[PDB]
RNA sequence: GGACGAUGGCGAAACUGCAUGAGGCAAUUCAUGCAAGUCCCUCGUCC
C-alpha cells in the first residue's frame, strides 16, 4: 500500500540496530530518494541488484558510534497527498532537515527545488 | 497572504489519477500516452 514508508521504516529500524545495510525491493522512486539521500550525508551509498526482483541495498551511515539520520518521517502519503508550491516550501528554520520533494524535474531536496523555481509533492523529512 | 474568475497558456511531467500494454497475469514492478490532481507562469477582480 505504501512502498515509501516501509524504505522510511527499514532506514529507521536498521539505524536502531546499528545494522550496516539493509535491502528492500526497488523501485525508481525509491532509487530517486536514495540518490537525494547519499548526496545529502545521509547513507553511505545504495545499489540495485539481479533483474526479476531489484533488490536495493542501503549502506546506512555511523558517526563514530551513532546513526546519522536522527529522524525520518513520511509527510505525503496515499491517504493524504501533500503538495507545496514554491513558496510554501521549508524556509530555512530546521537547520539541517532537508525535505525530500518530488518535482516536475526529479526528486530533489528543498533547497533544490527552490533554486529551480519549483514546488511538488513532499515525500518526507530527514534529519 | 487569503477567496475566486480569463478563450487562461500551445508551459513542466517526478509523483497521483485515467487509458493501453508487459510482467506465476496475486506485484512493494515496468513501458507508452493524457494532462484532471500537482507544480510553473500570465491577465483580471474581490477582502
Ligand atoms: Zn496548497
Ligand atoms: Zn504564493
Ligand atoms: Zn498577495
Ligand atoms: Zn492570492
Ligand atoms: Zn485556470
Ligand atoms: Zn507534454
Ligand atoms: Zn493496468
Ligand atoms: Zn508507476
Ligand atoms: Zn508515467
Amino acid at each position: 500500500q505504501d512502498p515509501i514508508a516501509d524504505m522510511l521504516t527499514r532506514i529507521r529500524n536498521g539505524q536502531a540496530a546499528n545494522k550496516a545495510a539493509v535491502t528492500m525491493p526497488s523501485s525508481k522512486l525509491k532509487v530517486a530518494i536514495a540518490n537525494v539521500l547519499k548526496e545529502e550525508g545521509f547513507i553511505e551509498d545504495f545499489k540495485v541488484e539481479g533483474d526479476t526482483k531489484p533488490e536495493l541495498e542501503l549502506t546506512l551511515k555511523y558517526f563514530q558510534g551513532k546513526a546519522v539520520v536522527e529522524s525520518i518521517q513520511r509527510v505525503s502519503r496515499p491517504g493524504l497527498r501533500i503538495y507545496k508550491r514554491k513558496d510554501e516550501l521549508p524556509k530555512v528554520m530546521a537547520g539541517l532537515g532537508i525535505a525530500v520533494v518530488s518535482t516536475s524535474k526529479g526528486v530533489m531536496t528543498d533547497r533544490a527545488a527552490r533554486q529551480a523555481g519549483l514546488g511538488g509533492e513532499i515525500i518526507c523529512y530527514v534529519a
